[PDB]
């Protein structure tokens, strides 16, 4: 089913019955926006492979490539920033998406643009707008000008565009609340769930190092693995539990020696929350299953880089 | 000075006498080798600096992909690692280095060659190479008799090769020891020190992933730089220091606010060293220099691509 195909492995569809409105139609299109990366995560990963059920939904695809919105959120010049999306570009093709690959700056600096956020700024209360910006902006000791700017910008990107669903990350929720509140064209809301840094604190972020990169060789991956965060029986806050979740394919066999119960075949990411859980199998050996699988999942993207 | 040149930042040279005489020399080669990594970290930057150094001394360099070595040594199949090695060359060429490339089994299967590492491990006891593989060979449970057929073919290797100077980490002193025993020709030893990891436990190797790779996204770095193990006045397996000693260059501008001491210049590591030790830099400021620094370094590398 494309409905819960879509909806599967989401935190929300903001809403469910908005979906299916736009799921009746032929034509119709879905937008995500990414801050260039110096390396593209996991997160990334798992918004792209949204995109990509979206897509085998019958979505045509829109990915902007967020320059000035990098640059208002103090990531450099937009020169270095450019660049930087354009090894975003090829890491995402790389991934299998075919899409329409849009820089920001060629539609958010034209008159009518910058008039229509003018217009928005009149409508967002400063407080509204820091809020939404709670989870997204550099963290500063002097919040600039610049932060308020952002999420007006990205509404009316959102309202350019023209996109019948919008998708991103948990963080991004609040800025799709004021899009939907504040255009004339509500649009549907997909959000991913944020991914746990490996440490285990706070949340997986490209500025905090916390992160499998796609590209990283299979010994980083295991050393990662092997270090990260993952207590036994908790799932909660589990970095390793997620991304067997979120990325490995049931049925899922886990190899362990008989010495400590033998290789143990799962058929559901639900029956290895159970199973982890009951302390049924060890963190050791989750481990090492998550980071083979992993690297065979990520081995063709790694090459054609 | 061409020899001081050479010795700066070297743990030791066996001998520096042969090293004085070979320097008279006009036609001199020097040579090192690398089992292919996934991803080239600093430990291997320090390496080919010193081949740089030695380039510009009028060293002929040599550079082994040790592909059979890397095979020896459980690293996964040979297909798979000549790629690995064809990375790692369009890594060293990025670092400025431009000298022979050779892949081991160009040579290292031909009839006398293996005679020859034969008529060795007829002269070589298995506790000494087991013990010149000590910090080299990967952690088995159960050694391999491979293991002990590497140190023999590195030494053949060196032979084969006809290099007057032979480099390496100190990892490879035992097996350079051996080399000079067994060998007609002594060859000249350059060990360099090996970095110390991130988090201040054991060494840096690219397989417990405690290492900055000289493509890593300048967040990485940040991030990598900010995690590290660095306690105040403490000099001895500081990685933070030693990337401070071998890698930055002097007169050293620190940045500091007003409210901590305001900016410090240093002339010499030694003098960094020492403000340090006195607790007169803070890690945080010395982390943050050297986060900086690491990047204006390692941009034009990183840049190759
Ligand atoms: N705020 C997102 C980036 C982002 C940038 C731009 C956009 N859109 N949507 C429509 N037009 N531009 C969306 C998200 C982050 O945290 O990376
Ligand atoms: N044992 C070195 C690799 C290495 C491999 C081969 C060679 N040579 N030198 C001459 N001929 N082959 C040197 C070092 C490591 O631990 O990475």
């Amino acid at each position: 089913d494309e409905f819960e195909m879509i909806k599967r492995n989401t935190s929300e569809i903001i809403s469910e019955e908005e979906l299916r409105e736009v799921l009746k139609k032929d034509e119709k299109s879905a937008l995500i926006g990414f801050e260039p990366s110096g390396k593209i995560h996991l997160g990334h990963y798992l918004q792209i492979k949204k995109m990509i059920d979206l897509q085998n939904a019958g979505f045509d695809i829109i990915i902007i490539l967020a320059d000035l919105h990098a640059y208002l959120n103090q990531k450099g010049e937009l020169d270095e920033i450019r660049k930087i999306g354009d090894y975003n570009k090829k890491v995402f093709e790389a991934m299998g998406l075919k899409a329409k690959y849009v820089y920001g700056s060629e539609f958010m600096l034209d008159k009518d643009y910058t008039l229509n956020v003018y217009r928005l700024a009149l409508k967002t209360t400063l407080k509204r707008a820091r809020r939404s910006m709670e989870l997204i902006a550099r963290e500063d000791e002097n919040p600039k000008v610049a932060e308020v700017i952002y999420p007006i910008m990205q509404v009316n990107g959102i309202h350019y565009v023209g996109g019948d669903v919008a998708v991103g990350g948990m963080e991004q929720r609040k800025i799709h609340m004021l899009a939907r509140e504040l255009l004339p064209k509500k649009v549907v809301c997909i959000h991913n769930p944020v991914l746990t840094g490996l440490d285990g604190e706070g949340k997986m972020s490209s500025s905090k190092g916390n992160f499998i990169a796609v590209d990283d060789s299979p010994e980083e991956i295991r050393a990662k693995i092997k270090k990260a965060y993952c207590p036994a029986g908790v799932v909660e806050g589990n970095p390793i539990m997620e991304i067997a979740k979120y990325f490995l394919e049931y049925p899922l066999t886990i190899k362990r020696p008989e010495k400590f119960g033998g290789d143990l075949t799962v058929n559901s990411y639900e029956e290895l929350e159970s199973l982890f859980k009951n302390k049924e199998l060890h963190p050791m050996d989750l481990k090492n299953a998550v980071a083979e699988e992993l690297i065979k999942i990520l081995e063709p993207i790694r090459k054609r880089l």
